[PDB]
């Protein structure tokens, strides 16, 4: 009863993937899933990395990695623009799914996507691995708990800098029809993911949007920026509470600048993804020693112990993908929810398009 | 020496009168004469004159203002009071060192505007952030083209001194009497220092909220009428984006006004609560590539008149002493200051412009 | 062709190890080892976890373990008084060993075991995991460009709170005789590894050290704490340079903080292990912008590369454990030296064995 | 009944005394000292600075202002070596006593002014200001109450990097004659201050030094540092607690570090002087929450509702030092005692001298 496992991809997610395969039941116990069909190209590449991921073999073809019988879940960790075909022909093969973010290019793949999820009766989860950190989650679970009262402001902003120097080349994901959105679609979904978890769902959107480096070289010539490098927005929650949120792609100095804030009535909590292990809590205290504490992640905290008993030893990056991957294992095992399912996916997804329309019409955009 | 009228001994009356009398200590010149202290009620003014040292103390503020061997008064009241008192002060001739915000809407503030005008006397308005050795550093880099051409604004201004839902409700906390909530205590001040780093503000589309919608009033409640936080997007003249936001009720803070300039070629941070620190990125060789602390010493505008020695932490109470020696340069027609009674009003449209696009629902246009 | 693994131990640093052999192939490349056995007590849990942790076998018998054909390389994360049994027994069958630090309890097994690991042929490598962060590895190589000038001064230390809280129960390891040293063996060792990698050798101790809870809860009784809850010493290196030195397992509120400086006539490098993905480093520059760097650590610093491509991703503690391994890996294939070996480790030993004698004795200890 | 101020010296701590005396009434209440009379070199500056700082007249002459009838205490901020001449002869003229740090240059010169203050029956105050600052004195109060337990390890470091350059030209300041100690000097007295506020009495040191720029500049030809860059020690405690302890004046980068922490059996306190507004307390919590505290500076700690009623409003160096004048002011009207006093000083110049000596010598030095 090992879970039989297929990866496509071997980049930075796809290698990511690979790692927390390997490791969860190191980590959480069980039985260690098989890494049956690894799947990339070119086929040099795909066997290459399969020996050194461990994988049984690797292939240049991705619909034999959904469709071996030996395979009972597939993570999906190839460009935006072929995670719905890929993501379908596994459903329909009857395997459970682990998709990276975004889901699509567009709400209209997604909501596909998301019909698809339901006829199969197979799990699925999107790879939104900055609510897996133990930091995150023991956030959620003070705010659940009192800790700071009742939410009144959440703000949030997303910076990094990859896309700042303006000699970097043109490429697909930079056009909306094979790119979908820029900034909003690399950094501002995971801050949905982030935000969404701490505050509940959006109501209502009000957004404006930059594209700082319009052109970029292709070829000897230039092709234009089609996308978005910045995004800000204000939001109303459902619960009627307000919101800030921004990513960037072009942000200078900034590497994985994931930092929010919840303002409660009672208190405040604050993170910085940059200093993964810290979690910032102020509560009301006696005059004499008020503020805020810096709560540094270690066993107390969801997780932690499955990797290290002693507190202060960093939680790392990577080691967030070992924790999506048992919340699979124990959805799969029927043991546990996975979240963001294609449901709650598909939510996430219209926010962030509803952001880039409401930038694009100058109108608010509300949600259900 | 300039002749010295104080009107109020509280907050910035106490941090006025500390300024005034070590301006020409750390700037050099002569000492501002400090003439007449105005508080009330009268046995308080008395006591305070004695120990700031001014030459008199009255509970009359209007023949303080009129005293001939007044030049220059500090009018440091309730919001309420500022209108009648700056009039009264240009009226009878004298330059006006005049505490944020000008006044309770943007009609007064006109009229205070026009009135100023009419004087031909100096005003300066108590923007003290924009006086600190980091902020006037930052300001200098933009221009030098340290952080290439801004792309993004962001700031906030977080308190917490109206968190306790138990502190009691004032006439502050009214629109009639109070004016605006967190946007007049707080917002003001994030203006002043964003159009100092990115120019005139376009277009703002705000939210708000009461947070604590009633407070005790005599065994029973009453309700508070103006906003605990506001948020709002930015358009800047430039044609960059901003993002905005104020909350007197964001706990665990105490005087959090921070921003942040990215820029093409780097990005400036700063938070006041740590206001010896300027954050500095620009592009660096990979092996070392990362912001500096940059700690404030002598070589930031301002910091070398107070200690010769980088790393010994500027005050709060020194902005205000700045804020002085900018207002005595004004008056001796060797600078000009800033902000003056026509630079306000811009600041007190863009805030009254918050609240009614948070009322409206709709951006507004300047 | 591929190396056979065995694990003695299971604990904080045994599933440190065991999670180290499975994705060392994986970050690094190569072909993965074989987990051919683990030995642990008693033989059910020895089972259980050579199950999820994907060894091929579990054994009660550590002696069957090391003298399996089928292993190559030994990890031995073994309570300190096993350690020179254990690894001689490891090198005497002709393993290459993997061992925890600090070596044994005293000197004279150190100086057995350093001739033990001579003898035979085979590579060693003690468990200084600390030596092995990018941000670390990245300091190193700044000061041999010359990025800070000569050093003039080292401040080290390292806190944690462990046995901060006077409740806590008494145990062997606090014993003389069963737990040899106190601090300075569970955490001075460590200093010393960092200390000596960036400043050279030492010269010359002057140490201090107390015993500040005397005595624990026992048995509804009380015991006496005979080893030092923290200690401090003045250094002088080889070079001539200064050190200052200190270690803790009574600090309140500190959980990792292994922290040093260096300072140097051109800049200083500043480091905290809590904060393990940030190196501060001054060098001159022109006064309007003069100031320490936060060096984020990324894919220019070592080994980061191999685990992520983006800058900004915290790198963890639990990969340290996978640069080690790959250390020691390409040691065994003749393609790198692994620091410390026994040699290097005994040197330690005396360093840490020496502040020990100069604290008790009220006199310098010399080295060289 | 207003206090007269004399102030020798116009520098660093010349303008900084200058700007305390100016606002001491402001900040705390009372009688706005008068300023009566400041000497600086040479002559026209000494009259251009007391008119800008407010002072009745300047003179080039210290013996002047000492004795100057009007003058009830006197301001000392000239170079070390002047100090103890200066100090004797305002407290033989009947003069209170603000004298800056460190008292002289030797021991021998710190016994005979802790003799002349006794005999004269004046206060005396050393400039001693990183002990002012609300966030030091919280922790002292913190401390007294229990906050962190029983202490268990003192470890303070002083870094600046005023003297990094080796093109900085050599000074009177580099001999052991005329300038006395190094960065024990200028550094090491000002954190045995703190250390001694916080841990008590100094037992016993041992230290280590090092001149790491032996040669400077002078006048196109070089000369001899003869004093210490950089010294540490281990410290014992009267109580028998442990310390760690340095100071330095060439550690690159840093500017105002005096930095220190207090281990309990409950707790440990954490501060650096560069951000003099916060203090880090940890103290045993819930594990969910557990952690360091930050404490930033606002009115619940000592000194600070007198400059501001608003947290978070930062505290700034120069507002120490009018702290510091409010406590020689209350001590004048016998109201309070000023720490430290030429008394408690003595035992700080022995410590900073016996760290030399022990440094020198290879050997512990016991108190
Ligand atoms: N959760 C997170 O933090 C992160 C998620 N991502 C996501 O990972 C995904 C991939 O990132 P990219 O930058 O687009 O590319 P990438 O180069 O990082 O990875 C794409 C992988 O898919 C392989 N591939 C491409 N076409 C294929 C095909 N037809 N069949 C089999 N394999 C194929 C490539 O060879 C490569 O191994 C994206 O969805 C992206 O949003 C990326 C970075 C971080
Ligand atoms: N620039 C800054 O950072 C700050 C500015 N302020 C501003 O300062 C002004 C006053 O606020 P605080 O100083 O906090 O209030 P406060 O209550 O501390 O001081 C007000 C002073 O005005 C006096 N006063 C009231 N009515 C008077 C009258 N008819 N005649 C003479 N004196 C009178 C009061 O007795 C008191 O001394 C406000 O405009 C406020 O917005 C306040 C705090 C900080
Ligand atoms: N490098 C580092 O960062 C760290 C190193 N260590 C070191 O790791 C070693 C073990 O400490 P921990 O892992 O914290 O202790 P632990 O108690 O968590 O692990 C000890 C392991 O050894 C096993 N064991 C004991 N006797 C055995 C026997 N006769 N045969 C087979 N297995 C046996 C135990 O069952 C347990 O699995 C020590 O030498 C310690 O100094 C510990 C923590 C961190
Ligand atoms: N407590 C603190 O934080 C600080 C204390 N200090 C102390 O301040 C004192 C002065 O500092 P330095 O660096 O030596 O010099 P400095 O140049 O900063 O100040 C010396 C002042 O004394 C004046 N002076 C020199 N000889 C004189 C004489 N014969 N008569 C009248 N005035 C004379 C000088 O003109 C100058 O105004 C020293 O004791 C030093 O330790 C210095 C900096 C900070
Ligand atoms: O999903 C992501 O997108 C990458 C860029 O495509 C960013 O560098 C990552 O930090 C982020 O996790
Ligand atoms: O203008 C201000 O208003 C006060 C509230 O009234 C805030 O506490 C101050 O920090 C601020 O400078
Ligand atoms: O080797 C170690 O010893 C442990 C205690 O035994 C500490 O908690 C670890 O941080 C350290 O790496
Ligand atoms: O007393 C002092 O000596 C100066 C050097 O002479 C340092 O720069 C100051 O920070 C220190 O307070």
């Amino acid at each position: 009863k090992a879970l039989g496992v297929a990866l496509i991809g071997t980049g930075f997610m796809g290698k990511c993937h690979a790692m927390a395969w390997r490791n969860v039941a190191t980590a959480f116990g069980g039985l260690p899933p098989r890494l049956e069909v690894l799947a990339d190209m070119p086929a040099d590449k795909a066997h290459s990395l399969a020996s050194s991921f461990g994988f049984a073999r690797g292939t240049a073809d991705w619909r034999e990695a959904v469709s071996d019988p030996a395979v009972d879940v597939v993570s999906i960790t190839t460009p935006n623009g072929l995670h719905r075909e890929m993501a379908e022909a596994a459903l329909a093969a009857g395997k459970h799914v682990w998709l990276e973010k975004p889901m699509a290019l567009s709400v209209e793949d997604a909501q596909a996507m998301e019909a698809a999820a339901r006829a199969s009766d197979r799990r699925t989860i999107i790879g939104y691995n900055y609510t897996r950190s133990p930091a995150f989650r023991a956030a959620v679970d003070l705010i659940a708990e009192g800790a700071i009262g009742r939410p009144i402001h959440f703000r949030g902003m997303y910076d990094e800098d990859y896309m700042a120097d303006p000699d970097l080349p043109w490429s697909w994901a930079l056009t909306r029809k094979d790119g979908g959105l820029g900034a909003l679609g690399d950094l501002g979904c995971h801050l949905v993911s982030v935000m969404v978890s701490l505050m509940g769902p959006v109501a209502r959107v009000y957004a404006q949007a930059d594209t700082v480096i319009t052109d970029r070289p292709h070829q000897g010539g230039t092709a234009r920026v089609e996308n978005e490098d910045q995004a800000q927005a204000l939001i109303r929650f459902a619960s009627g509470t307000s919101g800030e949120f921004s990513c960037s792609r072009v942000a200078r100095g900034y590497r994985c600048r994931l930092a929010w804030e919840v303002q409660g009535t009672e208190g405040t909590l604050r993170f910085d993804q940059e200093r993964m292990n810290e979690l910032w809590l102020y509560q009301p205290g006696r005059p004499e020693i008020d503020g805020f504490r810096r709560i540094l992640t270690g066993p107390a905290q969801p997780g932690f112990a499955a990797f290290c008993p002693g507190g202060g030893h960093n939680f790392g990056f990577n080691e967030q993908k070992v924790v999506e991957a048992e919340m699979l294992r124990q959805a799969i095992a029927g043991r546990g929810k996975a979240w963001p399912d294609f449901t709650d996916g598909l939510t996430i997804e219209r926010v962030i398009h509803g952001m880039a329309t409401s930038a694009q019409t100058g109108q608010p955009v509300n949600f259900l």
